[PDB]
């Protein structure tokens, strides 16, 4: 069994993980990370299988490094993400309906128009702007919390909260050790927003509570289902949108493709999720000795799954380093796979579609105009700044 002291959460890896991915995949199906006493999987075949194999590889002992058999979680674990069947079943079914294609039909017009308003306002203002601040971050922060049905006061808390959540999956470091003085402030505010009386419209929050009335989940599950939406909903989409915008800005070939064929706007996002894999890593815990990739993972030990590495595995993907709108990216693992596969994927897709729709209409050319700054995070490839300059037709 290959053994290595490679550190996936060293700052150099986090800055640029591609060498690490290649080393990982090359070495074998399974690499023992001596530093963390976890078993790493980087190839598409094993990552895909580990993800779907909930029976052998559970989520309730944590999907971060921390082992909940022994270690105190930083917050009450997600009753979706950090739950196994049968406990997972009813909260999952509630969100899978509420966030599913048919349910979002009612929001498509509105999100597309909102994006048009945002893009037209921005371009009226300037042809030189930050793609992160002015687009990737602006847009989800309009439409998503609205659709959930939370108030406008405090929305600035969503990103630091999500950032903390993603950091928490990794080891203790000045990334993860981000607050304490403010973490409790953030947790106090998110939880408050989950209460039935905090929520408005017949938005997603109210629909969770209605499902509870029908007995699909309990009233004590309801706020925690809402909470899932407020932890996973905003930070993933901002950073995913920052990534697709970065990819276009540095791939003028693929921008020209989108312009030519408007329909690639609906599926550009998924190639960007494969290519970038915003969510890089998740852990599982072995429920028993499992023989995967020639290796036996001892019962009780953790696997670390490298979604990025799998999404760039040449065993599965032709020229995987290429950002290619002509790829069929179906079967990518950027949203995971199996029973825990991103229940929010349709929302993220619609957000991307709306924003790309509106931008491709108005923007001939797009270039990097300044240094880009990544925000380092243990789990989520995240973005501080992507300065761009556009040319209008
Ligand atoms: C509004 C947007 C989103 C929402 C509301 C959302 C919500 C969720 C939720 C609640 C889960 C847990 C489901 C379960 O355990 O059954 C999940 C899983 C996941 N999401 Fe998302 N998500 C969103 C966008 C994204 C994006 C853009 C990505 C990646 C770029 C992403 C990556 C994932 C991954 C990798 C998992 C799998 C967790 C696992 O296998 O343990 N999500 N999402
Ligand atoms: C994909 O990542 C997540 C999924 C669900 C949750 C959740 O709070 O349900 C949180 C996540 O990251 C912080």
């Amino acid at each position: 069994l290959p053994v290595s002291d490679a550190d996936p959460f060293a700052l150099d890896v986090l800055q640029d993980p591609l060498p690490f991915q290649a080393n990982l995949r090359d070495a074998g199906p399974v690499v023992y990370l001596r530093r963390y006493d976890v078993f790493a999987l980087g190839r598409y075949e094993q990552v895909h299988a580990a993800l779907t194999d909930w029976q052998s590889f559970q989520s309730a002992a944590g999907v971060g490094l921390s082992n909940f058999r022994y270690e105190t979680p930083w917050r009450p674990p997600s009753i979706l993400l950090e739950a196994d069947p049968p406990h997972h079943d009813a909260p999952r079914a509630v969100l899978s309906k509420i966030l599913g294609p048919r349910a979002l039909q009612k929001l498509r017009a509105a999100w597309i128009q909102d994006a048009e308003a945002l893009v037209d306002q921005l371009l009226a203002n300037t042809t030189e702007f930050d793609a992160v601040t002015d687009l990737a971050a602006a847009f989800p922060l309009r439409v998503f919390p609205d659709a959930v049905g939370i108030p406008d006061a405090g929305r600035e808390n969503l990103l630091p909260y999500g950032d903390h959540a993603f950091n928490a999956f990794g080891p203790a470091n000045g990334l993860v050790e981000k607050g304490a003085p403010r973490v409790a402030e953030l947790s106090g505010w998110v939880n408050a927003q989950c209460a039935r009386d905090a929520l408005t419209g017949d938005g997603f929050g109210a629909q969770i509570w209605a499902a509870a009335d029908r007995g699909d989940i309990t009233y004590e599950q309801a706020p925690l289902v809402v909470r899932s939406l407020l932890t996973a909903g905003v930070d993933t989409t901002v950073n995913g949108l920052a990534a697709v915008l970065y990819a276009f800005a540095t791939h003028p070939d693929q921008w020209a493709r989108l312009r030519e064929n408007r329909t690639l706007a609906r599926t550009a996002f998924d190639e960007a999720v494969r290519w970038e894999s915003p969510v890089q890593t998740f852990f599982r815990t072995a429920t028993r000795d499992t023989e995967i990739g020639g290796a036996t993972i001892p019962d009780g030990k953790k696997i670390l799954m490298f979604l990025g590495a799998a999404n760039r595995d040449p065993r599965r993907w032709e020229n995987p380093e290429v950002f290619d709108l002509g790829r069929n990216p179906s079967g990518h693992v950027g949203y995971g796979m199996g029973i825990h596969q991103c229940v929010g994927q349709h929302v993220a897709r619609l957000e991307s579609e709306a924003l790309l729709t509106a931008l491709a209409s108005r923007v001939h050319s797009l270039e990097i105009a300044g240094p880009v700054h990544r925000h380092l995070n243990n789990t989520l490839r995240s973005w501080e700044s992507v300065p761009v300059k556009v040319r209008l037709p």
